[PDB]
C-alpha cells in the first residue's frame, strides 16, 4: 500500500513533526529516510505526502517514470496564486508543453543564442563591480547589489532591457515576491493549505503572501503593458512580443492556453526562479569565498593564470579553470539553493518500488538528501571543492549533483544561470579581495524557506590591482 512513515497528531499530522523538529525540513526528512526508508510518507495536516530521498528513488521517479511524476500539487495557495496555470506550477499539459516551449525558444533567441548576449553579461558584471567599488572597502550587505544584477540578466530576455540600481519600484516588486518565496515555507501556509478556511482570519503570514501577491501582480502587469507599447506583430524583441505573437495566432482556437494572466503568471515565475535561486547561489558563495580565503586564492590564482588580471572573462575560459568550475559546483552540492526543488505530484496512479501512491499525491523531491547521499559522496558534510577534480586535475561531472532537478520540470534557465554564476563569480574575484569586518564570525544556518538563503552578512571588498 501506501509508504510508511512518522507518526504525528491527528487534524495537523506531521505538520507537528515538522515544526517541533530542531532540523530544517529537508533535514528532518533525511533522518527520517533512515527509520523509515527512502521512500515514506508524511501527512501534512491531512494532505497526503510521500518524501523521494536519495539519488535512486528520485531518479527512478523524475526520470523512469518521467511522465506520471511530472504534475504539480492542487495546494490551495498554488490554486489561489495561478489557478495551476503559467508554466511553474502548471499543472502537466498541454499549457505547461505551450509555455515551457515558449520559454526555452525565448532564452535561446533572445538570450544566449545571440553572439552579443555574453557581452551584455559583461556589461551587467562592470555596472555590478562599480557599485561594490563605490564603498571603498567598508562594509557592507552584498544582497541587494547582487539581486539587481541578476535579476538583470532575465530583463534583458523578457522585457528587452536591463533596468538601473536606482530603479527602487522595480526593486520593492522583486523583495515582495522574495519574502512570498519565503512565506511559502512557513507553518502558517502549511496550516492554510491543510485547512484554507483559515484564509478568515485576518492577521498572519498567509495575508502578508496573499497581499503582497496582489501587488507584485499589478507591478507586473504594468511591465509587462509597458513591454508591449512598441511591439511589431511577428516580429517580437523579447518573451513578452512573442508571447503575444502566440495569443495573435491562438484566436481562433478556444483550447489554445496563452492568456493575458498566463502572461504575467509566466512572467513573475521566470523573473523569480532566476533572481531568486542565483542571487543565493552567488550569497553562499562570496559568504565561503571569505570563509576560506585559501580556496578564494586558489580561485584567483587560476583566474590570473586563464583570464589575465585585467582579461575579460568570458564563457570560453571555463574548460581552462577546472578549480573555479569544483567551486561553483561543490556550492551547489552542499548549500543546496532549492533543497526540496519544487513540489510534484502523481499525474496518475502509480507504482513506485512496491508502493502505491494514488493520483494527486503530492511529491516532496529530496534533493538535498541526493547531494548528501552516502552511496555516491564521500563525506558529503564536508565542503571540498577538490571532490569535483579528476586525477588529471580537471573538472569531472557527477551523476548524483542535480541542484536543477530532473525529468520534464528539469529547469528551464539552467545554462543561462551557470553562465551568470560563472561570469558574476569569476568577474568578481578577479577584481576584489573579499573578506569579513574585523574578521568576524558569520552565521551558517541558512534560512527556513523554498530556497534557502543565507542570514544577512557583511563583507569587506577590495580592490586587488
Ligand atoms: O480586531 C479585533 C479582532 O479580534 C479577533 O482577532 C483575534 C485573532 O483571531 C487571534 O488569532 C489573535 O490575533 C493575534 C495574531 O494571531 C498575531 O499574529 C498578532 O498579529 C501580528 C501579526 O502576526 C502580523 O502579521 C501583524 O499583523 C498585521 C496583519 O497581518 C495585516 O494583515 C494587517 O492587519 C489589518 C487588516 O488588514 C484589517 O483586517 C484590519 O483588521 C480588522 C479585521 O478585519 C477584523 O476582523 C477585526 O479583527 C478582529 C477579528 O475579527 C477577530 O478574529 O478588526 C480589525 C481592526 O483592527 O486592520 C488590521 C490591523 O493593521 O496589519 C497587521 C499589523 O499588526 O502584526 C501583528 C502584531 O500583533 O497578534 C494578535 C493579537 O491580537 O487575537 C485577535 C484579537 O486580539
Ligand atoms: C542557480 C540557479 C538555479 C537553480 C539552482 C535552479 C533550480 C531549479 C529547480 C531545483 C527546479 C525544480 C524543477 C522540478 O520541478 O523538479 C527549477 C525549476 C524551474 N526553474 Fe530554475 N534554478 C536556477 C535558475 C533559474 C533561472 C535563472 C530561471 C529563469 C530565468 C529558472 C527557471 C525555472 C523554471 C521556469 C522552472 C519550472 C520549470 C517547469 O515547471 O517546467 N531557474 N529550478
Ligand atoms: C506567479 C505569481 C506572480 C503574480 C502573483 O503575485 C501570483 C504569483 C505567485 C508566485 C509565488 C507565490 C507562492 C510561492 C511560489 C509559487 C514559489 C514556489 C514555492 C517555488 C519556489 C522555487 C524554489 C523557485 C523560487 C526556484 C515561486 C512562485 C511563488
Amino acid at each position: 500500500g501506501f509508504p510508511p512513515g512518522p507518526p504525528g497528531l491527528p487534524f495537523i499530522g506531521n505538520i507537528y513533526s515538522l515544526a517541533a523538529s530542531s532540523e530544517l525540513p529537508h533535514v528532518y526528512m533525511r533522518k527520517q529516510s533512515q527509520v523509515y526508508g527512502e521512500i515514506f510518507s508524511l501527512d501534512l495536516g491531512g494532505i497526503s505526502t510521500v518524501v523521494l530521498n536519495g539519488y535512486d528513488v528520485v531518479k527512478e521517479c523524475l526520470v523512469h517514470q518521467s511522465e506520471i511524476f511530472a504534475d504539480r500539487p492542487c495546494l490551495p495557495l498554488f490554486m489561489k496564486m495561478t489557478k495551476m496555470g503559467g508554466l511553474l506550477n502548471s499543472r502537466y499539459g498541454r499549457g505547461w508543453v505551450d509555455h515551457r516551449r515558449l520559454a526555452v525558444n525565448s532564452f535561446r533567441y533572445f538570450g544566449y543564442g545571440q553572439k552579443s548576449f555574453e557581452s551584455k553579461i559583461l556589461e551587467e558584471t562592470k555596472f555590478f563591480n562599480d557599485a561594490i567599488e563605490t564603498y571603498k572597502g567598508r562594509p557592507f550587505d552584498f544582497k541587494q547589489l547582487i539581486t539587481n544584477a541578476v535579476s538583470n540578466i532575465t530583463n534583458l530576455i523578457i522585457f528587452g532591457e536591463r533596468f538601473t540600481y536606482e530603479d527602487t519600484d522595480f526593486q520593492h516588486m522583486i523583495e515582495l515576491f522574495s519574502e512570498n518565496v519565503e512565506l511559502a515555507a512557513s507553518a502558517s501556509v502549511f496550516l492554510y493549505n491543510a485547512f484554507p478556511w483559515i484564509g478568515i482570519l485576518p492577521f498572519g503570514k498567509h495575508q502578508q503572501l496573499f497581499r503582497n501577491a496582489a501587488v507584485v501582480y499589478d507591478f507586473l502587469s504594468r511591465l509587462i503593458e509597458k513591454a508591449s507599447v512598441n511591439r511589431k506583430p511577428q516580429l517580437p524583441q523579447h518573451f513578452v512580443d512573442a508571447y503575444l505573437d502566440e495569443m495573435d495566432q491562438g484566436k481562433n482556437d478556444p483550447s489554445s492556453t496563452f492568456s493575458k494572466e498566463n502572461l504575467i503568471f509566466s512572467v513573475g515565475e521566470l523573473i523569480i526562479a532566476g533572481t531568486e535561486t542565483t542571487t543565493n547561489v552567488l550569497r553562499w558563495a562570496i559568504l565561503f569565498m571569505a570563509l576560506y580565503p585559501n580556496i578564494q586564492g586558489q580561485v584567483q590564482k587560476e583566474i590570473d593564470l586563464i583570464m589575465g588580471p585585467n582579461g575579460k572573462p568570458s564563457w570560453d575560459d571555463k574548460c581552462k579553470m577546472p578549480y573555479t568550475e569544483a567551486v561553483l559546483h561543490e556550492v551547489l552540492r552542499f548549500c543546496n539553493i532549492v533543497p526540496l526543488g519544487i513540489f510534484h505530484a502523481t499525474s496518475e496512479d502509480a507504482v513506485v518500488r512496491g508502493y502505491s501512491i494514488p493520483k494527486g499525491t503530492t511529491v516532496i523531491t529530496n534533493l538535498y538528501s541526493v547531494h548528501f547521499d552516502e552511496k555516491y559522496w564521500r563525506d558529503p558534510e564536508v565542503f571540498h571543492p577538490e571532490r569535483f577534480l579528476d586525477s588529471s586535475g580537471y573538472f569531472a561531472k557527477k551523476e548524483a549533483l542535480v541542484p536543477f532537478s530532473l525529468g520534464r520540470r528539469h529547469c528551464l534557465g539552467e545554462h543561462l544561470a551557470r553562465m551568470e554564476m560563472f561570469l558574476f563569480f569569476t568577474a568578481l574575484l578577479q577584481r576584489f579581495h573579499l573578506h569579513f569586518p574585523h574578521e568576524l564570525v558569520p552565521d551558517l544556518k541558512p534560512r527556513l524557506g523554498m530556497t534557502l538563503q543565507p542570514q544577512p552578512y557583511l563583507i569587506c571588498a577590495e580592490r586587488r590591482h
